[PDB]
C-alpha cells in the first residue's frame, strides 16, 4: 500500500494549503487584535474555498475516476484543467476541439496539463492538443517558459521506475500517469528543449 | 492503479462535503436575498472549515504516512481520532495509556478508530484500546450502539477480498488497513454481537 499512501500524501498537500488559509482567515476575523486586516482576512476565507473546490473538481477525474468505460465532454476537461491553472503562474492555451473523450484519454489528459504546468515554475504557456486518429487519440502538452524543467522524479515516474531521491509528490503522480496509459495500451513521450518540455501520451479510441 | 485511485476517490468524497459547504455558505453572504441567514451562512464556512481541518490532519497520517520506520505520540493520534469523530454521531472511549507508537501501530488505529465510528450509523460508543505486551502491539475498537454493523464491504476490505457489490470508500479504507497491517507481519481480527461490533489488529513492536 505504499503507492496508494503516496498518493494520499499528494492530495492531502495540495488541499491543506488553501484549507489552512481559510483556518488562518477566520482566526483573523475573531481576533479583537486584527481588526485592520478583516476584508483581506475574509478576501483570503473566499479565494481559498475557491481554490479547494477547482483542486477537488480536479482531483476527483484526474485520480478519482475508475478504469470503467465512461466518456466525458472534453470542454468539461477544459473547464477542470482551468480551475488548477488559476492558482499557479502559467497560463492554459486549450485546443483540443470540443468532443467526447474515453476515460483513459480524460484521466491521461488532465494529469497532463498539471504536470505541463509545474513544468513552468517561473510562468509561461502549456499549449494542450489532443486529437482522435488513426484508432487512437493523441494528447501532447508543450510547457514554454523561462527554466522550463521537468524534474528528475518526474521523469523517472513517467517511464514506470521507482523514486529514488526528490519529491513523492510530483512522481506519484507521474507514476500513476504512466500506470493508467499502460494499462489502457498506450504509450508516454517526453521532449526536453531550451526553456521548454512537452509530455505527450497516446491511447487506444 | 486501480486501487490508488478508489483511495483518491474515498479522499475527494470526504472532503467534497465541507469544502461544498464553504463555497455555499460564502454565496449566501454575497446573495443580496438571503441577508436573512448571513449568521447561519457564516457559522457554516466557519465549521465547515473546521471539520475540513479535522479530516486532513487525520487523512494525512491514517492514509498518508509512509511504512518508513518512526514513532507518534499516541496523544497526538488520540487527538486526530478525535477530530474525525466530532463531525458523526458515535462517541470516542480512548483509552491507550499514553506512549510512543511505531509507525504500523500508528496507521492502524487512526483507521480502526474511524471504521468503529463508521460501524455506528444511529450513535453509540467507540472503545479503543491498544496495549504493547509480548512483542507486540495490540489494538481492539469495540462499537456498541443501535444497529452496529460491519457492511459487507468493509468485512471483505478487512480479509484482503476484492470487493463485490457494496461501496468503495468504506472498502478501500478496510484494504488498506489490510495490506499494511499484513505488510508489517500482523493480523486482523473480528467480532460482531448484537449491536456491537469489534475490529482488532495486532503488529509487532
Ligand atoms: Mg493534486
Ligand atoms: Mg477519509
Ligand atoms: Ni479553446
Ligand atoms: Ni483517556
Amino acid at each position: 500500500p505504499d503507492f496508494a499512501a503516496m498518493l494520499a500524501a499528494r492530495l492531502c498537500h495540495d488541499f491543506i494549503s488553501p484549507a489552512s488559509a481559510i483556518v488562518s482567515g477566520l482566526d483573523l476575523l475573531e481576533d479583537p487584535s486584527a481588526q485592520d486586516m478583516r476584508d483581506d482576512a475574509m478576501n483570503l476565507i473566499a479565494s481559498s474555498a475557491r481554490k479547494l473546490a477547482d483542486l477537488l473538481q480536479f482531483t476527483r477525474v484526474a485520480f478519482g475516476a475508475s478504469a470503467s468505460a465512461e466518456n466525458f465532454d472534453s470542454r468539461e476537461l477544459e473547464k477542470l484543467a482551468q480551475g488548477v491553472f488559476a492558482h499557479v503562474r502559467p497560463t492554459l492555451d486549450w485546443q483540443i476541439e470540443p468532443q467526447a473523450m474515453n476515460k483513459p484519454s480524460s484521466r491521461a489528459v488532465l494529469n497532463i496539463a498539471q504536470i505541463a504546468a509545474s513544468a513552468l515554475p517561473a510562468g509561461g504557456v502549456a499549449t494542450v492538443k489532443g486529437v482522435a486518429a488513426d484508432g487512437r487519440f493523441s494528447i501532447i502538452a508543450d510547457a514554454k517558459g523561462p527554466r522550463a524543467r521537468l524534474r528528475p522524479e518526474v521523469l523517472a515516474g513517467l517511464k514506470g521506475e521507482p523514486l529514488a531521491e526528490g519529491l513523492g509528490g510530483p512522481w506519484v503522480q507521474a507514476a500513476y500517469l504512466n500506470a493508467l496509459v499502460r494499462a489502457a495500451g498506450g504509450q508516454i513521450a517526453v521532449e526536453i528543449g531550451e526553456d521548454r518540455a512537452s509530455i505527450a501520451a497516446w491511447v487506444p479510441a
